[PDB]
Formats: structure tokens, C-alpha cells, sequence
């Protein structure tokens, strides 16, 4: 810096504000040679280009001024209406909700922060969770409590154990934050019977549920599962969606929908950050949810990522040794590997990388940082021959790690 | 709310966000027929349209998968590069800083606060000052220092007597922020020898100086001014740009220049509050300034918008009562009126409403909403033929309220 020590002048947040290592070394892993399993972005074959040129022409046509001009902070009015609409329709929430659009779910995590979290404050994640879920919290500097996944989801009943440990130290969780279909980052989705278990849980220790869900349209196999949000009877879910897997993500376009009260302390929080979430691309969703093309091109998502899933899961039966577990999602992008004898999949990462491929680490995804076996693979966006190729490459990479 | 007292689950800032009456009737106003001067919008007839149109077909045949892809926190490459050669080029700032594309310079506001402020740091404005920056910074809790303006800007010797007590009191301030140029709202500028002068104090007291320019090129009369960050041998300024009145606000696209060790800092901080700037709205806008669009457009803004300012200065000398007084900007969006005898121009507001007028009330504009007799008044965004019989009836609202 030419200010010599910049850091005079930083709040306390900010000092605390830090680059990660392995996030730094990913980017530069993503421009190399090496087969990248550690990304997080959905494939560019998926974004409906011919559909999106026909609605800049339609925008162009009929609606350049609304498209252009600010927008109200609480989005662009038929967004919000065609929105409450299909999700009515598709997933059976309850039009007594409002709708707030967000410039991605990524600013609705933050606008959660800042709304509902005092310093120490707690919340309830998932372990593992979304990565940039806790990096958005941990501004507002809660207490976590981590509640473990199995094959179905949060283990709903260690989080009423936690919840009577909590209540008996005369404490109590504010806000479970969960990504309860196709989660990034382990694949797994929470059974029926636990998420109505877990609004149980909401009701008898009054606590807010945030319901984190990019992936839900994205399935490949199995049935539709139930909304936590389409249960909500008491108004207690803030449902998060987004267009960023289902359209493209450099719109930036998501939505909260919740209880009345709620969305409008969120949209004042809003109001500050930015003013209004691009209306450009507010009128695109608009056009794409309202003209039908939303429902037509979700089957040809699925029918695209769906043989990447599957052969990223034959090469891993095929390939992995003895030990060596993963996770089987329905849907979504990625597979959570969990490696056996105490492997340190941060450490393994080095070896990883010399033998031509690479992963995310599962250590960041834990709010303690506390598990150290883990791994987040994604199949959406590296070549599908580069898939098989790539899982070889690690379980070779595992193999190795595993002798002397 | 169905949760009941939801409040109970607010953070202590939530708690102290409030919608404001006065913003709120104006939103009913706008609606109505009512004559408003009240709007902070630029005219959509200054929009590029067809220019537009073509970049967005452009983005299609070529670009279309950087647009609608997930893009980097820091912005895209190009639109930053040729911001920096644009900003290098026609304002003479220089390219040892480093630049941070924003979702607005709201957003910039937001992430400066969150950046530098912890509670109680304290932060000089201007009196009057953009009213979204004190919503901005006030998340943050800072204490204020209010510095007049004049009709050149801020008075700077004021607050080198402010830094002078402040001091003798152990304190220091910890950010300056200024809009120097066509202020929103009182549509003045600060001239060149205060501009010099504000940074030598910046060096003498040591603070950083956000300079936030949106209406620079929106200049009607007069020859452009040097802006502050070309003045910044020392790297304490940090200049923000928007292209909200110089392309069309829709986008949510702006930009943040500054000494790289701050830059680097602001690129952690919005990570995690929206991931990235929309990148469709970023690959438009580069391709605006970059195929020289933005150069050739600026001459049609200002050619629209000259007689709608020159109207409304028209309007005001021939109706306003002896003892009213406003300012003469040389460009932007608004001009700034000071009442006699001590009315109450937020009181007044009913009164000038009945008789079919609307603008905005100064109060708000002052971070210890402490001065009463200020309006702001819009002339870009009606009609043109609007703004003679607005005024003349805001001039007779002005007559009647001197009445008893
Ligand atoms: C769990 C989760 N939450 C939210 C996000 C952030 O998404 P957005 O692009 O909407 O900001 C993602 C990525 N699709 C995610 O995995
Ligand atoms: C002084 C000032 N700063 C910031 C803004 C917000 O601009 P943007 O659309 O880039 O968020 C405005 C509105 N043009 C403004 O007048
Ligand atoms: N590779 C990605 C692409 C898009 C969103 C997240 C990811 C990630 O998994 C991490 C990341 O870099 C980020 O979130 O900014
Ligand atoms: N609308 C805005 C957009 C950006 C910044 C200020 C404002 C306003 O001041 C409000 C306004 O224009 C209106 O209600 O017409
Ligand atoms: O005079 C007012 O009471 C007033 C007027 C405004 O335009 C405001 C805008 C934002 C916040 C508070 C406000 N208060
Ligand atoms: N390890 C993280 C980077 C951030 C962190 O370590 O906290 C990742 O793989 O994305
Ligand atoms: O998850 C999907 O992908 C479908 C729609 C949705 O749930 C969302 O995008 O938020
Ligand atoms: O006009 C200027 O001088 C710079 C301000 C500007 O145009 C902008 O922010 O876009
Ligand atoms: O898909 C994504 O963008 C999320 C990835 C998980 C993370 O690294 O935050
Ligand atoms: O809209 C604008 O350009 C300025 C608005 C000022 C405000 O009311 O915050």
C-alpha cells in the first residue's frame, strides 16, 4: 500500500478480514492443466442462450424503460408476483408470505446477518454447510453449533439433544440455517419426517429456519421432495431461492420469501446496501418465469448434469480403494468423499495436485473447522472424459497418501 | 407479522431501522398528478437504447458465456482495465491504484463503512450531504461532524478549525466524505484551491477522503474541474463512479479506485456480501465505454438535460418571493433552495402538496437533521413545460406559508 501501514485505518471486522491459502491456490489450480474437481459453477452448455437472446429483444421492445431505470428495493413488481405464483404452484408455499428479490442468495445471507444477528447470538448450521453461508454470518459474529449430516440429512435429533443441552445452560439458538436438498457441499437431502421434525423443534424453541435452496430443481433421480417452506404453518422459514442454476448466474438475481414482518426489516436492511438489485436482469427472470421458458428448460438441466453425476459415482465404485466413502445425491452438483485412516484431505491437496487433479477440501465447510477427512467434488463443469479421468487421478492420489 | 412480537428476533441495528414518513408519501406522490421536483431519477429519454440493443447482440454472438457466467468479487477484467485507461485518460488519475467494480456506488458506501468504521469513528460530511451515504454509514454507528457548504463546495476552513478542536479534545477524524461536484442535493461544486486544500489537511490530520462523483460528466457550463483523486499524490482518496447517470441505472454497475491495500480489503469484505457484481450488466458496460459509446453519448446528455436546468433557473428568478435563494449549479440533477424567515420546508410540504407540488425536504440531508428551511428540487425527471408551472406553484405554496 502506498499508505505504508493501511491498517490503521480498518475496522475490527475488517482486520479480521483474511485471503484464504486454498482458496488462493484453487484459482490458480482452475487456469492450469489439472483436472479441477473443486469448482462450484454450473456448466455454460446449461444456460438457455437462445431463449435469453429472444427476451433482450423482448426487453428491448416493450419494457427498455422499466428495464433500465432503479427499481424499487423491493424488486421488480411482476418478478415478485410471477415468483409467488410458481412457487405457489410447483412447491405448494403459501401465498400469505411477501417476496423480497436479492442481488443472488448470496446478499440474502448477509441481509439474514444483519437483521437477525447480535454478536454471540447462535446459530445452527449443518456440518459440513455452505461455505459462503458462514462466511457471510460470521461478520455479525455468532456462536455455531454444528449439527452433523448422515445419508438423509441434519441429524434432526442430535439438534433437539443440542437445543435441551442449550436450554439447561439457560441459552437458546436464534436462527438453523439448512440447505436441506442436494446441499452444497456433501449431496444429501433431509427426509420428510426430519424436516417436519425440525419445524416441531422450531415451534418449542422459537427459532427462525433459514431454507437454503439453489439445487431443488436440479434432480436426476428419485421424487420431489416436500419444501421445509411449504410445511411452514407458523411463518417461521425465510425460503431463499435463486436463478443462478436454473438460468445463469451473471444475472445475480434470487429471492426471500417469509413472514411479512420479516421481509420488511430486510428490505430497509437492503435499501442501504445497494439500492436495488439490477432491474436489467429483474426483467430477464421476469420474461423467463412468466413466458413459460423457466419450466421448459429445467428437464434439459437435468438431462445434461445427470450422466456427469453418473459417471463421476461409477468411476469412484470403480476406482476408490477400501474405505473410502461417498456420498450419492439425487440431484445438485457435487459428491462428498470422506477419506478413511485419518487422512488430512487439506494436507493430501499437495499430492492431489502433482498427480494432475484437484478438490476442495471439506475443512472450511465446518464451522469448527473441526473435520479434516473430507472432500467436495463437482461434476458439472470439468469435460465429462475428464471426469473418470479425474477421479482416477485421485484415488491414485489416495492410494499413495494411504502407504507408509 | 404471524410470529407476533417478531421483533423479537432483531438484531439491536434492526431495531433501530424505520421506514421514513416523508419517503414515503413521496412514493404516493409520485404516483399521482401532483407536479414532483422530489425524484432523485434520471430521464430515460437519455438512455442508449439502440446503443444498447446492439451491445446486447454483441454479447450474445461473442461473449455471451463470460456474461452469464459467475464472474471474479473484484469485477471483470475488461470493464476494469478500460475504466482505469478512461479515468487515466480523461481525468488524469493514475494507474498506480487499483479498481473494484461495484453493485453500485451504494454498494461502494456500504462496504467503505464496514471497511474503515468501527462505532463511534468519526466521520465529517458535508451539510448538507447525500442522504443514502448517512443511511450507508449510519449501519456502522459513527459520530458525524456536519461542514457547510457554499456556493463552492465545502467550506474547508471550517473544518480545519473542526480537526483543530477535535485534536485539542485527543480525537481524529477517520474518513472525509465528499461530492464535490454537482452535489446531490445542493447541486454545487467545490472549487480547485479547496480541493488542494482538503488533501493537504488529509496529510496534516490523516484521513482517507471518499470522493463520490456520479454527475461529473453531467456538466452544462463551465469547464470541467480537477477531480480530487487527480490531486492524490499520497493515495488517500478513494474515488467512486457510477454508471447510473451516464449509461442507465438498471445495470447496478459502478466502480471504486484507490490505493490497492484498501481495494484488497474491499474485495474481502462484498465477497461475502453478493459474491459478484453482476457480470452481465459488467460485460455491457465495457463493451459502452470500450467501443466508445459512453464518449459519444455524454454530449446528448447534456444536451437534454442544459434547457431543463436553464428552465427551471428561469422559473425560479421570475417567481420566487424576495428572501428565497437557491443554488446555480453548472451540471447534475438538482437544485438547492433556502427559505426566509424560518419556515419549516418539511412542514411546508403539506401545504405545497394541496396545491399540486412535491420536492424534498432538506432535513434529512443533514446528519444532525438540524437544518429546516432547505429543499431539494429535481429538474431532469419531468417534463419540460412541468417545471415552469411547478415552480410557480412551489413559489406561491412559498407566499402563502410567509402569510401568517
Ligand atoms: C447453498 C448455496 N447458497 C447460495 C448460493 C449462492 O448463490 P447466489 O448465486 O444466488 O448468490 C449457492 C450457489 N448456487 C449455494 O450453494
Ligand atoms: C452522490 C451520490 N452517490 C451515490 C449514488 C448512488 O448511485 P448508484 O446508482 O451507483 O448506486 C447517487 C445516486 N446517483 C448519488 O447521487
Ligand atoms: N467456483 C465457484 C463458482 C461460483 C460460486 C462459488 C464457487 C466456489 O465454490 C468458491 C468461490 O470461489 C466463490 O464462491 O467465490
Ligand atoms: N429514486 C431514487 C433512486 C436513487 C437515488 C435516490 C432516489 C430518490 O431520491 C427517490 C426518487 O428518485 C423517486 O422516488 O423518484
Ligand atoms: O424530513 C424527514 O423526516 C425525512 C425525509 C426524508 O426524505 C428521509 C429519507 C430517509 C430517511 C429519513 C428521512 N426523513
Ligand atoms: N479452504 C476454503 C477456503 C476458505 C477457508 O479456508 O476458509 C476453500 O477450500 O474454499
Ligand atoms: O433449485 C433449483 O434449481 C430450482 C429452483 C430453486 O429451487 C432455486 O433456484 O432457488
Ligand atoms: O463525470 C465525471 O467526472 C466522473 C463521474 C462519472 O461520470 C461517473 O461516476 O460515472
Ligand atoms: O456453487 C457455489 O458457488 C458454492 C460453492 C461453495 C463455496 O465454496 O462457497
Ligand atoms: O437519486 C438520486 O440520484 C439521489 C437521491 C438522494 C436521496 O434521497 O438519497
Amino acid at each position: 500500500s502506498m499508505l505504508g501501514d493501511v491498517e490503521r485505518f480498518f475496522s475490527k471486522k475488517a482486520l479480521e478480514m483474511r485471503a484464504s491459502e486454498v482458496r488462493e491456490l484453487l484459482k490458480l489450480v482452475e487456469t492450469s492443466d489439472i483436472i479441477s474437481l473443486a469448482g462450484g459453477l454450473p456448466n455454460p452448455k446449461t444456460f438457455p442462450k437462445e431463449i435469453i437472446r429472444d427476451i433482450l429483444v423482448e426487453i428491448m421492445e416493450k419494457y427498455a424503460d422499466k428495464a433500465l431505470q432503479y427499481g424499487t428495493t423491493k424488486g421488480f413488481t411482476p418478478l415478485r408476483e410471477t415468483l409467488m405464483k410458481w412457487l405457489g404452484k410447483r412447491y405448494g408455499i403459501s401465498q400469505d408470505n411477501d417476496i423480497m428479490i436479492t442481488s443472488g442468495s448470496q446478499q440474502a445471507l448477509d441481509l439474514i446477518g444483519r437483521v437477525f444477528l447480535n454478536p454471540g447470538d447462535i446459530v445452527v448450521v449443518e456440518a459440513p454447510t455452505y461455505l459462503a453461508a458462514l462466511q457471510a454470518f460470521n461478520f455479525y459474529e455468532p456462536q455455531y453449533i454444528q449439527i452433523p449430516l448422515d445419508d438423509e440429512g441434519m441429524k434432526v435429533e442430535i439438534l433437539e439433544e443440542k437445543l435441551k443441552e442449550l436450554k439447561s445452560q439457560g441459552k437458546k439458538v436464534k436462527v438453523v440455517y439448512t440447505v436441506p436438498t442436494f446441499q452444497n457441499p456433501a449431496g444429501v437431502t433431509m427426509n420428510e419426517d426430519r424436516r417436519k421434525y425440525l419445524l416441531e423443534l422450531a415451534s418449542e424453541y422459537d427459532f427462525i429456519v433459514v431454507e437454503d435452496d439453489p439445487y431443488g430443481e436440479l434432480r436426476y433421480s428419485g421424487n420431489p421432495e416436500k419444501k421445509i417452506k411449504a410445511l411452514d404453518n407458523e411463518g417461521r422459514v425465510i425460503y431463499l431461492g435463486t436463478f443462478s442454476k436454473i438460468l445463469a448466474p451473471g444475472f445475480r438475481i434470487g429471492w426471500m420469501v417469509g413472514d411479512p414482518g420479516i421481509i420488511r426489516k430486510m428490505e430497509i436492511a437492503k435499501q442501504s446496501t445497494d439500492l436495488c438489485t439490477n432491474v436489467f436482469g429483474q426483467v430477464v427472470a421476469w420474461r423467463y418465469v412468466d413466458g413459460g421458458y423457466l419450466e421448459k428448460h429445467i428437464p434439459e438441466i437435468r438431462k445434461f448434469y445427470k450422466p456427469r453425476r453418473d459417471a463421476m459415482l461409477e468411476a469412484l465404485e470403480e476406482f476408490m480403494p477400501e474405505g473410502v466413502k461417498w456420498t450419492k445425491p439425487e440431484g445438485g452438483m457435487f459428491i462428498w468423499v470422506t477419506l478413511p485412516d485419518g487422512i488430512d484431505s487439506k494436507k493430501m491437496l499437495e499430492r492431489a495436485i502433482k498427480k494432475g487433479v484437484a478438490y476442495v477440501p471439506g475443512e472450511a465447510f465446518y464451522a469448527h473447522r473441526d473435520v479434516k477427512n473430507t472432500m467436495r467434488l463437482n461434476f458439472t463443469y470439468v469435460d465429462e472424459d475428464k471426469i473418470m479421468e479425474g477421479i482416477k487421478r485421485l484415488a491414485e492420489t489416495i492410494k499413495e497418501e494411504l502407504k507408509a
